[PDB]
């Protein structure tokens, strides 16, 4: 299913601090290349907090794997997986994410309950002091104990607008929506790269983000 | 001072959960091809844990660095840095450790002091139940706020030998040791490779470690 580019459709709910806000997104994903483009839109007029903070809440099945590392992602296709995180801010709040990832229609849907508490009135999340233009992050992928699912890691390393860098902790995992068989790997990273760009002609609340996305044997890669 | 093989030798007090030991490491750092080898010994008869469990704090002044990232290990020598690292277990304990790293006749001495306190009896660091046969390990790199050292974070996947992997989080600091000109990086990353074996003919408690240390500007290699 995802040997080519195919429509990717993100619907994200956000309610951060009581703010509730809805975006949408329209772009497209190539999992054999592991390149993805898409512009999300406020649809309910502006984010109230700093869109950095929204990009990897709003489809690691697009990721370019190897032959020889399980992908749970597409194993799971077309029913799709769960994937939920918990986002802990150095200094500052946490967010608490539910995704439900399909195949539908020929398109595959990120459907995204963004809730945040705990976020600082003069803090880089609801001061939008965060930049995401050009960044590389590492990801860590295993199965979890059980061998039923995914469990995760990383930091991102956000550049703060007129400061240094802000950490922003992720535990993931991911659940097969449906009972057919599924792949669980071992072990590996994912080499991810973000660029967010605005469309200075766009008027709406809006923001462009390209991924890169390859998963590694970084076991092997790393010596 | 690090164009080569130079002499690399550790030295580890350690106190965890109120068991004092001591490790000493005598090998090698290449800092131009990013590669050490080294054989730590316990002095004191057995570690009372998981070797996997010392390895990162018993030399990034070693790591690979290219031209076009500010290499703050090697800018601090040969007078040092500190190197300084809260290390928290999924459902166990936690290591306080505080690292000298100096250049001290020709050598590349790491001086730790290692301490770990609330580790769970039936854990798998006292349970010895940790392995780093072949593991990949990146850690992120960058300059602190004040832009006189550095802070990291990173997670290792220790794989749980008759289990699944366990994440250690570490939170690091590096600071000169000197009063001399530093040079201060922006975010990058290590993709680090550890390789740990034990010697069969040798009787003593002790691990042989090889490393693997790049410097990688991630925010264009991951692209």
């Amino acid at each position: 299913l995802f040997k080519g580019k195919i429509p990717f459709v993100v619907e994200l709910e956000g309610d951060v601090n009581g703010e509730v806000f809805s975006v949408r997104g329209n772009g497209w994903g190539d999992g054999s290349t592991g390149k993805l483009e898409i512009k999300f839109v406020c649809t309910t007029g502006e984010v109230p907090l700093a869109w950095e903070s929204l990009i990897c809440s709003m489809a690691l099945v697009f990721c370019k794997y190897p032959s020889n590392i399980n992908d749970f992602f597409k194993s799971t296709m077309p029913r799709g997986y769960i994937q939920e995180r918990k986002i802990s801010y150095e200094n500052d709040g946490t967010f608490d994410v539910r995704q439900e990832v399909t195949y539908e229609n020929g398109a595959l849907y990120n459907r995204v309950k963004f809730n945040g508490s705990g976020f600082r009135k003069d803090g880089n999340v609801l001061g939008k002091k965060l930049d995401l233009t050009s960044i590389g992050t590492c990801i860590y992928i295993m199965g979890n104990d059980e061998g039923t699912g995914l469990k995760g890691v990383f930091n991102k390393a956000f550049k703060v607008i007129g400061g240094n860098r802000q950490i922003a902790s992720h535990v993931q995992t991911q659940t097969p929506i449906g009972d057919g068989l599924v792949s669980i790997p071992d072990y590996h990273v994912m080499h991810n790269h973000i660029a967010c760009s605005k469309d200075p002609s766009e008027t709406r609340d809006h923001i462009i983000v390209k991924e890169s996305l390859r998963a590694v044997d970084c076991n092997t890669e790393y010596m």
